[PDB]
């Protein structure tokens, strides 16, 4: 009975087998972790039985246990060896069974001991099969174990054959194991000839089949196939004679006509592809297509010739010399992979993209179209669609190859469908493609000619039609040629499916991971096959992103962005777009976020606002609302206009009695009804306004710009304003950057430009060395000042799947090396000139490492090493391969790769990784460097630097942040915390900025400015740096290099004005800066009389960077790796990522603790949320501290609630003389008064007072210097009922008369000499004389309450009224922290015209301790005070930094003070040195720093100073029991940790106020909302909390 090692997948697997072995008394060891030769689970083992073990055993282990190592493999070996055996046995449909075998050297190949067949039912899921096989093999082992142990079985070698599978082979099928075996194999079937001819080859082939058949009809005129072919051949010979070659583009700008079809075919036959340009398009679209398309030839009319503005070499289709005599077919020069046409996508996501479609793409469609629709020459097709839409390639090309006749739609009849149907019935139009919009509308017509009406492009919903024609619903974007699927609408559907794939077309429904979705499961519609176009014109990055090579399958597929599912019958259901978001008039917004604003309308009950796209793709918003009666259109537009920008205002509003609902109660959005320029849209009037309207549409990628539309409300960024200025100078108009914002409409711009009064970047000739740009010089300077610094290393990481070939990544980067001079640029110092050298070729470091996900970052950090700017390439890369990922990392230098350069690098790396080619870089950085160097000598520069001189000449504001002690020199060690604005808030921000003619940058800038303002004591002027793109010359947009310029922003936050007003002022202050942005930061420093000095950065310590969303997917998946670097104190880098804002707080680790950034991070969020919701609120009303910070601040600082006895201080004196009469209570030199002796003396003096009308609040006055008489006077003034008002006998008489007159005191107790000094005293009971002492010694009745005054302390001085209970709170507070027990004693050092004496004078009676009345002679004398400490064994002593300094000067050499417990310093800020110096002079003693204003009853905060701790700023500490302390700014709101503010005390210990000075009392004791309406005392003292909560005194607010 031997031990047995059970190796299985998880612990409970094969547990039946384990239990059986144990019943045979086999000790079994279950192990799922990887076992090695040296594993402790191997010795004393007789058998090893593995069972789907997740690892392979070392060949040492297998040989050691020869004949004694069995594996339970759930497959009919040799079939399905290795991983996922059951699944592959089902997918590959290989023989099924379970096999117990001898593990041998290879994977699942040894001699079988016991094998058994198994069967899976069609209805079983792949999990069921997996389970059934696992159960069958376990039972098999249980039955034949005995035969195996005893060796009765004869092992037999596996049959020859089988299969093998690894972990990754199933990734493509991961989502399928919950499908039935039937369903699985059904998907297997669902996912299981070449094209030789070009179109004109087939057309010419068709011309020879039906030459005299009508080919094209245009009103009265018409051409036959022969005539069309010949006329096109004539133009083709002329076009080919003009240089047209394969893949060349020939623009065609004509109306639908015969010349149109002739020109189209003429371009093909010539060899090239025709770029169609509908002349009805606006000039903006018409100039764009001519420029973007590489077309030199423009086939056009004289009617439309001027619409090209001489941009193209025109070949007039009416000039007879444009047609050759030769009418024959030209020699074929085209392959099926050559371009046939270039269509431009919609202008929704911006400017259209040239879709490059190859011949085989069109031929495959036409070769499928003809037989699918049974097209014959008898058919007559309508040339209905604008020639620019591929819907017209359908119209023209599919029907020409079928011999059908084309019928140009009359311009008049195109949109008057009544006349269209008439024409269709007249001419007999049998087949045609109509866009869904026009199709549904045409169904209403009484058509009788059509047999097949194909539709698509938009969601078809209507099936009913007054015609006998088969309605066909087709789908497929322009990228995959007209349509990739076709459905025969045989019946109505809630979702009319788009059909099955067309010829040579496979369609995969894939999830985000590109893995197969089970049939019926929705996913992204991926198109594979012959329809896939070549890609986008001049957009290789977009081609690589949309035309992907599947990682598992290897097939090239197109990513449609559409959601669809396969229905059980094979047809595909179109489920709209994947993205919840939609781009409306230039903004990606969530239409459901407009719903609350509509529903907020009084008349509106429900609302469900969807996004609908016009026929031409223009997206508009429809706001459906359930209201009793229809609401006036203009009333809703104005309603939303009060809160939303134009683009969030639905173009149309639809009233409905109620919404259609789904089975789940949701609004059935599909069941909502369907429905232009917009109100206040003024079309251009003058020829100038038209030009201005064209440049606008181009810059903003949005058409139809009204002359009152605001630029920043139509998607205008600052980058786009630059494009406008650049493209206006091209148009001949000179516009200034700030002029665009002051004239943000074309009406305003037309008046601005009444002159109409070029300058490309001059590429330099080759030199050994070139000028560097100003910023190139700066980057170089920075790096050479710390050659070992990785501070400007630009490190990024991309997580690639294991399927990626690392060598492809390596090779792509090397191309980027050979493509951009920046990556071959080396910077050198030739004398005093920073100089760049261009290397022709550079070798890229590309390292490969294998590790684990746990060590990727560690392996990468070691790779981030400094760059030698004299060595190219300034870029390193590598791949860290883990079990899951191949992590691509690359590191570049900032002198080469700024944010935009990186976008260009990501852009182009994506193209190369996606097997695309890049156009050669037209310009070089060095050319811009020289241009800008010469521009620095122009008048424009002198005017720009003049702005900076005038702006930065005066005193500049400084922005102090709640940081740690600055390093003596600038450090760059840092870390990042990232705050995520969610997409919802981010759209709210963009909507706010657009609503009020602002950019998102201005908005975020004003939020950061307010944030910095609030953290800078709500300063009016804030200064912070920002980064401009620094791409001054428009010819530098595409160059890798350091362009970005740093700008200082002098912004003025007016906290009394609203947030918007602040936005306009910041805008007003920013635009001049951005107008003069091209002065190098270093030259702005010169003009500002500022130089790089010290531990602070020159003009600003906070950088605010902002870069828009990534331009490409690869850039999106690029993870900026911060190598522990912070270029400034703090950098807020708002990054548009995943429709939100990744606000990365890059901070100096020496200036901020992770907790200090976590708080500032939380504060910024809280503030950003307060701005977005407080557009019209005064900025002063925005809170900086978060509610969680207030709670923790209370918990850590103000959780001081400790119930205390309300029994009065003299009642407490009474009890002690009654319980322990004879104990020592006072000690003045030889006097050692007891509790009974003191109390009675007090009772005598008390009666005297009551006999002279001393009610509560009555103010008695004292001027008796340190003597028992003082205690008698106090303790008994208190007993009498009135308050004691101390006065100094040594003060001038003008003040004693002032204090007495202003106090209105009723009587005066003064030590015998000081009665004459109390001149003209109303009723003067000589303190010392016995006459002032009644013989009665009975404890008078305590009529005083805790609310009546106990003493009046004077500060023209002011008298602080403080009530009794306020004092008890303190005395019990100090007693808890610093108990003055019977053994203890208190020294009296501080003069009693100071709130500190009150502690001495009463801080002894709580614990029945004694009070040493130190003599006035020994007041400032520390040696004399030193005697008391040793003499009477003082335990409590109050002190001040001024007296505790000399007291310390008598150092350890003086000893004999064992009883001394506490030293309580107060009144002044304690120096740092005064703490440790004390400790060496007096160990075993507790030192305490105390703070308390006279208005807060003696004390307020305390800080215990540990012996083993040294404080840099000795804090005044946390508040006492029932004390609450608040640090507020000049607007009355709580400050966060570190931020200076006015210290305020609250609680039961606040002084009643100033005596008969109410204007002053209400000034300083203000009912604050932070104390639940109760008043706070404003101290006039600047302070700031610490991380732990201890308050730090900063000084009076002066
Ligand atoms: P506008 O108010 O929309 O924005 C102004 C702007 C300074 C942000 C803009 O003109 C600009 O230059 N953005 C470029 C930001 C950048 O280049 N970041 C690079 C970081 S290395």
């Amino acid at each position: 009975m031997g031990r047995i090692l059970f190796l299985t997948t998880f612990m409970s697997k094969g547990n039946k087998v384990v239990r059986y072995l144990e019943s045979l008394h086999h000790e079994v060891v279950i192990c799922q972790e990887k076992v090695h030769a040296q594993s402790a689970n191997l010795q004393e083992i007789d058998w090893i039985v593995s069972y789907a073990y997740g690892y392979i055993l070392d060949k040492e282990i297998v040989s050691r246990f020869r004949g004694r190592i069995i594996n339970l493999h759930p497959s009919l070996l040799p079939w399905n060896k290795g991983r996922d055996p059951v699944f592959w046995s089902v997918w590959d449909e290989t023989p099924k069974g379970v096999t117990i075998h001898l593990i041998d050297e290879h994977v699942d190949t040894g001699d079988i001991l016991v094998q058994e067949e198994i069967a899976f039912a069609d209805e079983d899921t792949l999990l069921d099969c997996y389970n059934k096989a696992n159960q069958a093999i376990e039972e098999l082992f249980i039955r034949e174990w005995e035969n195996i142990v005893h060796g009765r079985i004869a092992p037999y070698r596996q049959t020859a054959g089988g299969t093998l599978h690894f972990k990754a082979d199933r990734d493509f099928y991961k989502n399928l194991n919950m499908t039935t075996v039937r369903e699985l194999l059904a998907l297997k079937r669902l996912c299981a000839k070449p094209i030789d001819k070009t179109f004109h080859q087939l057309f010419e082939q068709q011309v020879e089949m039906t030459p005299d058949h009508v080919a094209v009809v245009d009103r009265g005129q018409s051409l036959t196939y022969k005539q069309l072919n010949e006329r096109a051949n004539q133009l083709a010979h002329h076009l080919r004679g003009k240089g047209v070659k394969p893949d060349d583009q020939v623009a065609i700008m004509l109306d639908k006509s015969l010349d149109m079809i002739v020109s189209i075919l003429a371009v093909m036959k010539a060899g090239g592809a025709y770029v169609p340009i509908d002349p009805d398009y606006p000039g903006e679209r018409i100039a764009y297509m001519l420029a973007d398309s590489s077309a030199a030839i423009l086939l056009t009319n004289a009617l439309h010739e001027e619409k090209a503005n001489g941009a193209c070499d025109i070949i007039d289709v009416h000039d007879p010399d444009s047609y050759s005599e030769n009418t024959n077919n030209l020699p074929h020069v085209n392959r099926p992979d050559d371009l046939v046409y270039v269509m431009y996508t919609s202008g929704s996501t911006g400017l259209a993209k040239g879709v490059m479609i190859e011949h085989h793409n069109l031929v495959n469609f036409c070769e499928w179209y003809r037989p699918y629709f049974g097209v014959t020459p008898a058919d007559k097709a309508l040339v209905y669609s604008s020639f620019s839409f591929d819907g017209s390639a359908l119209d023209i090309f599919t029907h020409l190859l079928a011999g059908a006749a084309l019928h140009i739609v009359p311009s008049e009849r195109k949109y008057d469908l009544d006349a269209l149907n008439d024409y269709c019935n007249q001419e007999g139009i049998t087949i045609s493609y109509l866009p869904t919009g026009a199709a549904e509308q045409f169904m209403q017509m009484d058509n009788q000619s059509f047999r097949v009406v194909i539709t698509g492009g938009d969601v078809l919903k209507k099936i009913e039609r007054n015609g006998t024609y088969k309605l066909y619903n087709g789908y497929g974007p322009t990228e995959c040629t007209i349509m990739v699927t076709m459905f025969e609408v045989d019946k109505p559907y809630a979702n009319i499916p788009i059909g099955k794939p067309i010829d040579r077309t496979r369609i995969l429904i894939l999830d985000e991971a590109l893995a197969l979705q089970p049939i019926g499961v929705a996913g992204e519609l991926f198109i594979v096959g012959e329809g896939l176009g070549r890609g986008y014109l001049n957009r290789p990055e977009l081609t690589a992103e949309k035309f992907i090579v599947h990682p598992q399958t290897g097939e090239r597929m197109y990513r449609t962005g559409d959601r669809a599912r396969f229905l059980p019958d094979g047809n595909i259901e179109f489920l709209g777009r994947l993205d919840n978001l939609v781009k409306i008039r230039g903004y990606r917004i969530e239409p459901g976020e407009i719903e609350p604003f509509l529903m907020n309308h009084p008349l509106i009950e429900l609302t469900t606002v969807l996004a609908k796209e016009q026929a031409d793709g223009r997206k508009y918003l429809v706001g459906y609302y359930v209201a009793p009666e229809e609401i006036p259109h203009g009333e809703l537009r104005e309603w939303l206009g009060n809160d939303l920008p134009d683009y969030m205002i639905p173009t149309y509003f639809v009233h409905m009695k109620a919404f259609p609902l789904t089975a789940n109660g949701k609004v059935d959005r599909r069941a909502l009804p369907d429905v232009l320029l917009g109100e206040d849209y003024v079309a251009p009037t003058d020829e100038l306004e038209q030009q201005l309207a064209q440049v606008w549409s181009h810059v903003l990628g949005i058409p139809q710009m009204g002359i009152d539309d605001h630029f920043l409300e139509r998607g205008g960024d600052s980058i786009k304003v630059m494009q406008l200025i650049h493209q206006l100078k091209n148009i001949g108009l000179s516009l200034r950057y700030d002029q665009l914002f002051t004239h943000p409409t074309i009406r305003q711009l037309k008046r601005l430009l009444t002159e109409q009064k070029l300058e490309p970047l001059r590429e330099l000739d080759e030199q050994a060395e070139y000028e560097t740009s100003a910023v190139e010089k700066r980057m170089y300077i920075i790096q050479q000042q710390d050659v070992e610094s990785i501070a400007y290393n630009v490190v990024y990481t991309i997580n690639f799947p294991l399927t990626v070939d690392t060598e492809q990544i390596r090779v792509a980067l090397e191309q980027l090396v050979l493509r951009h001079e920046g990556l071959r640029s080396t910077y050198h110092m030739r004398g005093d000139e920073i100089v760049k050298r261009i290397v022709p070729r550079a070798e890229l470091s590309f390292v490969r490492q294998t590790g684990e996900e746990e060590s990727v970052q560690s392996l990468l950090a070691e790779q981030i090493k400094p760059f030698d700017l004299a060595k190219a390439p300034l870029l390193r890369a590598g791949v860290i391969e883990t079990a899951d990922k191949k992590v691509l990392w690359f590191d570049s230098h900032h002198i080469l790769l700024d944010g935009l350069s990186k976008s260009i690098l990501a852009r182009e790396l994506q193209a190369l990784l996606g097997q695309q080619v890049l156009s050669p870089v037209e310009k070089t950085y060095k050319s811009f460097a020289r241009w800008q160097n010469e521009w620095f000598a122009s008048d424009e520069y002198e005017q720009q630097i003049a702005y900076w001189k005038t702006l930065l000449q005066g005193e500049l504001p400084a922005v102090q942040l709640p940081t740690k002690k600055r390093p003596p020199q600038l450090t760059f060690d840092g870390a990042i915390q990232m705050y995520r604005v969610n997409p919802e808030i981010t759209r709210k921000l963009k909507a706010t900025a657009a609503k009020h003619d602002l950019t998102l940058y201005m908005l975020m800038l004003t939020i950061v400015s307010i944030w910095l303002s609030k953290m800078n004591s709500d300063s009016n002027q804030v200064i912070l740096g920002t980064v401009t793109d620094g791409r001054q010359h428009p010819d530098t947009r595409e160059l890798l290099g350091m362009f970005v310029n740093t700008l200082p922003l002098l912004l003025s936050i007016d906290h009394e004005e609203s947030f918007l007003h602040n936005l306009q002022q910041v805008k007003a202050k920013l635009l001049p800066a951005l107008q003069n942005q091209y002065v190098p930061f270093d030259k702005i420093l010169e003009a500002a009389r500022v130089k790089r000095e010290g531990n602070r950065h020159p003009l600003f310590d906070v950088m605010f960077m902002m870069q828009g969303a990534p331009e490409t997917e690869l850039e999106s998946n690029m993870h900026h790796i911060n190598a522990g670097i912070s270029k400034f104190d703090l950098t807020l880098e708002v990054l548009e990522r995943e429709n939100g804002l990744n606000i990365v707080f890059e901070y100096n680790t020496h200036l901020f603790d992770e907790g200090m950034i976590l708080r500032m991070v939380a504060q910024f969020e809280h503030l950003l949320l307060q701005a977005v919701h407080g557009l019209d609120q005064q900025v002063k009303r925005f809170e900086l501290v978060t509610e969680d910070e207030k709670r923790d601040l209370f918990l850590r600082v103000n959780d001081t609630a400790k119930a205390y006895p309300n029994k009065l201080i003299m009642s407490m004196l009474e009890d002690w003389a009654a319980a322990t009469p004879d104990k020592t209570a006072l000690v003045f030199r030889e006097q050692r008064v007891t509790y009974r002796e003191l109390n009675e003396r007090v009772n005598q003096l008390a009666h005297t007072l009551r006999e002279k009308g001393v009610q509560p609040d009555d103010l008695v006055m004292l001027m008796a210097e340190r003597s028992v008489e003082m205690m008698v006077a106090i303790f008994a003034v208190l007993k009498a009922g009135g308050a004691y008002l101390p006065i100094d006998p040594h003060s001038p008489a003008e003040r004693i008369a002032y204090i007495f007159a202003d106090s209105g005191a009723k009587l005066v107790l003064a030590q015998s000499p000081f009665v004459e000094k109390a001149s003209m005293a109303e009723v003067v009971l000589d303190l010392n004389s016995a006459s002032s002492y009644a013989a009665d010694t009975s404890n008078p009745p305590l009529v005083n309450q805790p609310g009546d005054l106990v003493y009046v302390m004077y500060t023209k001085p002011k008298g602080v009224m403080i009530e009794h209970g306020a004092l008890l709170n303190v005395l019990h507070g100090m007693q808890d922290e610093y108990p003055l027990l019977q053994d203890d004693a208190f020294l009296l050092k501080t003069t009693y015209i100071f709130d500190i004496s009150v502690a001495e004078i009463f801080g002894w009676v709580p614990g029945r301790g004694k009070l040493v009345i130190l003599e006035p002679e020994a007041e400032k004398n520390p040696k004399a005070i030193w005697q008391a400490v040793v003499g009477a064994g003082i335990t409590h002593i109050n002190f001040v930094p001024s007296m505790l300094i000399p007291f310390v000067e008598y150092l350890e050499g003086r000893t004999e003070a064992n009883r001394l417990r506490y030293i309580l310093a107060c009144g002044e800020a304690m120096p740092d040195e005064l703490v440790p110096k004390v400790y060496e002079v007096l160990p075993e003693v507790k030192l305490e720093n105390i703070y308390g204003p006279t208005e807060a009853t003696i004390y307020a905060s305390r800080y215990s100073l540990a012996k083993g701790s040294q404080e840099s700023p000795v804090p005044i500490g946390k508040p006492l029991p029932n004390y609450r302390m608040y640090i507020i700014n000049r607007h009355g709101q709580l400050q966060p940790i570190g931020v200076p503010g006015e210290l305020c005390i609250a609680g039961a210990s606040l002084a009643r106020g100033y005596l008969n000075n109410p204007a002053l009392t209400e000034e300083k004791f203000t009912p604050h909302p932070l104390e639940k309406g109760e008043r706070i005392y404003r101290t006039g003292d600047l302070a700031r909390y610490r991380e732990d909560g201890n308050i730090e005194y900063l000084g009076r607010m002066d």
